[PDB]
């Protein structure tokens, strides 16, 4: 069962996460819904969110010149509460398949969540 309390996930990230959310949900059009549902219960397949996992990224700045994500750039924007659970949740994880960058997205968020179902969220 995904972890959910007052620690974690870590707060500050989840504040931080905000504006990139309305940012990437308005270019994206995915619903409200689609990311809880991802986040907190199955895998599910909604090709607009799939581009907003590619959009969030973008907005993070933890891609590379081409727009993939560079798993460096994203480890290190993390907090360090979840470095270890990011290395672990990431270890299998480190060349995605896909023919577009919200197919790549989508393809390291279902892999993180396949991994560690606890630790992993999307806002
Ligand atoms: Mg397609």
């Amino acid at each position: 069962t995904p972890r959910r309390d007052a620690e974690y996930p870590p707060p500050e990230l989840l504040e931080a996460l905000k504006p990139l959310h309305d940012i990437c949900l308005g270019k994206t059009g995915v619903t409200e819904e689609a990311i809880k549902k991802f986040s907190d219960e199955e895998i599910h397949e909604d090709e607009k969110l799939k581009c907003y996992m590619n959009c969030l990224f973008h907005e993070a700045k933890v891609v590379d010149d081409n727009g993939d994500v560079h798993l460096e750039k994203l480890h290190d924007s993390l907090p360090s509460s979840m470095h270890d659970i990011a290395m672990h949740m990431g270890k299998r994880c480190l060349y995605p398949e896909g023919e577009t960058l919200c197919d790549k997205a989508f393809w390291l968020h279902k892999c993180w969540k396949q991994s560690d179902p606890k630790h992993y969220f999307l806002v």
